[PDB]
């Protein structure tokens, strides 16, 4: 079925039906008017970004043998990986760009709702996801709350309980036991019978919409278009 979408509900009710139940939702209404959202387009990011040298994920998924990591040039990643009709799939994925380059933080906010957790504002993490079309996230999970705020583009994105963990597979090695072993979108069902059958929701993340990640929720992302994500890591 679909995630839930919510028109800015109140903390109160966010925190009974969604956040301590470990329930996903979209909200609405709340990252709509970040300044990021009519500001970021190409040309804005090359001229405040495009000099500065950010981690480029290439190929088509991190699980894959042919799989690297690389530096590179904004501006290159732009020119190699978006507009030019690009040789592989690149992805500025997981960077803490806003440290990293603080004027952008000016465009973003922290959502209120991550008041509602037990951590400090100081240690909340917030990471840019740009790339162009066809980025693949594979199914995973992370230790902490997430908001993945969607401001450029749209997301196919497949979210599994942590109840599921058993009909994911995950992968046996300590770098990869939070990633599962399956292909979301082509399983192997004959090594993997038990995906088959594990209920799930989807949803389609558009701008200015708020996907809440419950801790350990399995998630896997897929860009429909050139998309820029922004995720908040709290507790
Ligand atoms: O956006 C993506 O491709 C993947 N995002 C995440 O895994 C995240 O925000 O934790
Ligand atoms: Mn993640």
């Amino acid at each position: 079925s679909t995630v839930p979408r919510l028109h800015r509900p109140s903390l109160q009710h966010f925190r009974e039906q969604f956040l301590v139940p470990g329930r996903p939702v979209i909200l609405k209404g709340v990252a709509d008017h970040w300044p990021a959202m009519q500001k970021w387009s190409l040309e804005y990011i090359q001229e405040i970004a495009g000099a500065r040298t950010v981690p480029v994920e290439v190929g088509s998924r991190y699980t894959d043998e042919e799989w690297s990591q690389t530096l590179m040039t904004v501006n290159e990643f732009i020119s190699k990986y978006i507009v030019n009709e690009p040789r592989d799939v690149g992805y500025l994925a997981q960077h803490q760009l806003f440290d990293q380059i603080p004027e952008l933080k000016q465009d973003i906010s922290i959502p209120d709702y991550a008041s509602l957790g037990d951590g400090e504002e100081e240690e909340i993490t917030i990471c840019a996801w740009f790339g162009p079309q066809g980025t693949i996230s594979p199914l995973h999970q992370d230790p902490q709350q997430n908001f993945l705020v969607q401001v450029m583009g749209r997301k196919y994105i497949r979210l599994y309980s942590p109840q599921e963990s058993g009909a994911l597979y995950p992968h046996d090695t300590h770098l990869l036991h939070n990633t599962s072993q399956v292909d979301v979108e082509n399983p192997d069902l004959e090594k993997f019978p038990k995906f088959a059958k594990a209920p799930f929701l989807s949803a389609i993340l558009s701008p200015g919409e708020i996907l809440f990640i419950p801790v350990k929720y399995w998630h896997y992302v897929r860009a429909l278009d050139l998309s820029f994500s922004v995720s908040f890591w709290w507790s």
